[PDB]
């Protein structure tokens, strides 16, 4: 049918518990569940399930006036009691939301009436509203669908207030969504969306070619980039490539030899020809990055100095630090130790592998021996949490997480960023400033704090920025132009209009 589309995803959508993480897929959570306030491209929020709000002070106390016409898809009312119950369900699982600072900040949530919801905070936390706009955890399921008055141990039916309803879900096969005919807002033009489960990139491309699917929408791993370029020239298809949404980079372990040495980290930051990496591995479809956050990111236009590809300077830095070439060898040594660094990545990911081979080659030219460790997903995530790496592939989180939520999470010990930064003498100071910047109201101090944090991270060469990557689209021409959502992980199916 013509108001029915078929697309694909590498895995199923999950149970669609609005308050939990893996294996729930964010974009699908955002299809079913809705926030109090909705994020926009300009960086503000607009009213959503909450039609208005006031704050005290000195903002520790916020009072939201909720809409009074909203129903969950099962007929039950959305009201302040329903909302307060959801905040309780999430904060009963507080430990698991450590990465998100609002979760440590909420002191209390209570329904003052049916339409009045009061939320009090530990301090005047500036990104309050943006964090409420996230896909998860602060979105609302029907409280009748809690299991014994909680969500952290599972839910019953995934009943949201959103424009889409999960119809059917078959493990390792497909997920089917259907339009909410009783939605409080704008009715979407599409009536039915089918997600076929296709874990392999080339298989996804083939499925589009044979006509089995109408739409692919994702990041740089969506399909092979050479196939994408070919598709963009094929008059029978439609393709798109957005403006960059986030950064892809290596994180270097400042706590582990030999990346513990500033001079070594600086040298590595001159070793990679990033344009060539991009033209070679990413088929020219992405942009070079010479900084943890692109100059376009809020608070991140700082005139930071790039380290341009310069093997001559890389070698000089290494020689000066005492990493010199022994007789007939190509690998530097210092104290008898070789300049050896492990680069760990997901071994099944062909793009990572490609990029890692290029990185390994470039670094060999300046006399560093990069050893490639490709392992399964769990092993890699286990490495990121324990600091068991020399270098790893990492990325930022895009809007609305960048830069505040990304820096926030640098303070959490079981994250890759904390671990990479562990060896820095000024790490306690940086973590303290991250805490300050999030609670500050003085705009000039806020800017000064971001500058100091990002500058120290740049100068200490914690990262090796690689590119700023884009969203991509392949579609049947009949679907028309495919819009992008403000939040990088969401897919605006509601806005597709054949
Ligand atoms: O990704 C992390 O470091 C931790 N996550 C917190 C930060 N997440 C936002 C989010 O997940 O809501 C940032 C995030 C941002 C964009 C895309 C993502 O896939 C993504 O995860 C939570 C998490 C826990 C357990 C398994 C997977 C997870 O993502
Ligand atoms: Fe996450």
């Amino acid at each position: 049918a013509p108001d029915e589309i078929t697309t694909a995803w590498p895995v199923n959508v999950g149970p669609l518990n609005p308050h939990l993480y893996t294996p729930n897929q964010m974009f699908a959570q955002s299809m079913v569940y809705e926030p109090l306030v909705k994020y926009q491209a300009d960086g503000s929020v607009i009213p959503w399930l909450a039609k208005s709000w006031t704050h005290s002070e000195d903002g520790k106390t916020w009072t939201f006036t909720l809409r009074d016409d909203v129903k969950f898809s099962n007929g039950e009312p959305f009201d302040a009691e329903a909302a307060a119950e959801n905040f309780r369900a999430v904060l009963d699982n507080r430990q698991r939301h450590a990465w998100l600072e609002l979760a440590n900040q909420i002191v209390d949530v209570k329904a003052l009436s049916k339409t009045e919801l009061q939320i009090t905070l530990k301090s005047a936390y500036y990104p309050f509203l943006q964090e409420l706009a996230l896909p998860r955890p602060f979105r609302f399921i029907a409280p009748s669908q809690f299991k014994n008055h909680e969500t952290m141990n599972g839910i019953k039916a995934p009943i949201g207030t959103g424009p889409w309803i999960l119809q059917e879900s078959k493990l390792n096969q497909y997920d089917v969504f259907v339009r909410n005919e009783n939605y409080w807002g704008e009715k979407p033009a599409i009536k039915k969306i089918t997600f076929n489960v296709i874990p392999d990139p080339t298989t996804r491309a083939v499925a589009f070619e044979t006509g089995d699917i109408d739409l692919l929408y994702g990041n740089e791993g969506l399909l092979p980039l050479d196939t994408f370029a070919r598709f963009s020239q094929n008059p029978a298809y439609h393709t798109q490539l957005s403006q960059p949404i986030e950064t892809v980079m290596l994180a270097l372990n400042t706590a582990k030899a030999p990346t513990n040495e500033l001079a070594v980290r600086e040298a590595l930051n001159y070793a990679v020809n990033k344009k060539s990496l991009i033209d070679n591995a990413l088929y020219g479809t992405q942009q070079v990055a010479d900084t943890l956050f692109a100059p376009s990111v809020p608070y991140a236009n700082l005139g930071l100095k790039p380290s341009q590809y310069d093997p001559q300077k890389a070698k000089a830095l290494l020689e000066k630090a005492g990493w010199t070439l022994p007789a007939g060898k190509d690998i530097r040594e210092k104290n008898g130790q070789p300049l050896r660094i492990e680069l760990s990545f997901i071994g099944t990911d062909a793009l990572s592998k490609s990029m890692a081979e290029i990185i390994q080659a470039d670094m060999r030219q300046i006399g560093a021996d990069v050893s490639l460790i490709g392992e399964e997903e769990s092993s890699i995530y286990a490495r990121q949490r324990d600091g068991r790496f020399g270098m790893i592939f990492h990325r930022t989180w895009g809007a609305p997480y960048d830069p505040h939520a990304f820096l926030s999470s640098m303070r959490v010990p079981s994250h890759a960023d904390f671990q990479a930064q562990q060896g820095l003498a000024d790490k306690p100071l940086i973590d303290k400033e991250i805490g300050e910047v999030l609670a500050t109201h003085d705009e000039t101090q806020r800017q000064a704090l971001y500058r100091d944090i990002l500058t120290r991270l740049h100068d200490e060469a914690v990262y090796l920025p690689i590119s700023y990557i884009s969203m991509m689209v392949v579609s049947k021409p009949e679907l028309g132009n495919i819009p992008y959502a403000p939040i990088a992980t969401e897919i605006p199916f509601e806005q597709i209009k054949p």
